[PDB]
């Protein structure tokens, strides 16, 4: 139970990027915190999961960090040699509204926020498929988001009687940096 989130096998991949086939389902672990469907769903989950008093539109701040991170990281991230835009045009498509977040978003903001992003995949049943994890940290740490069909993401919260750890938070700087990217 505990001992089965403990005993999570990660193998790391790509520098700082992980993944493990543990077989066990969401529901048995997680509340699945569901997320609209509007192409942004992505940074909800993470919004949800990192500002106590998310709202729909706080998915902003996430996307402001994004533009943040890529400023940053983008030049050096694998990924970002398949995506093959220049950071700028990159910029105009992440922030395009309804643009979906993926896998070089999470590497990208895991860097940024200091946190760990762990992305759960599931396909017709709630079985994971795999687990993909962004930064160094264990599940009880980790910003957790579910993806199932093509395109969709939830957030998932560790259930009570599995939590331990204090929870990752956006700061007030954080807040800071996402509203400079948007005078920008």
């Amino acid at each position: 139970p505990m001992d089965f989130l403990r005993s999570l096998d990660w193998t790391q991949v790509i520098a700082g990027q992980y993944v493990s086939n543990p077989r066990f389902n969401i529901s048995d672990y997680f509340e699945i915190v569901r997320q609209p469907g509007d192409g942004n769903c992505f940074y909800h989950s993470i919004a949800e999961l990192t500002m106590p008093n998310k709202t729909d539109h706080s998915y902003h701040y996430i996307k402001r960090l994004t533009e943040s991170a890529a400023r940053k990281y983008y030049q050096e991230e694998p990924e970002a040699r398949l995506v093959g835009l220049s950071l700028e045009d990159y910029l105009k498509r992440m922030l395009s509204d309804n643009e979906w977040g993926s896998t070089l978003e999470a590497s990208m903001l895991a860097k940024e926020m200091g946190i760990t992003i762990i992305i759960w995949t599931v396909a017709a049943s709630d079985e994971v498929e795999a687990g993909i994890k962004f930064g160094d940290g264990d599940v009880f740490t980790a910003v957790n988001l579910l993806h199932s069909g093509q395109t969709h993401f939830d957030a998932l919260r560790i259930l009570p009687q599995f939590e331990t750890d204090t929870r990752e938070a956006l700061s007030l700087m954080d807040r800071v940096i996402a509203v400079d990217q948007l005078t920008s």
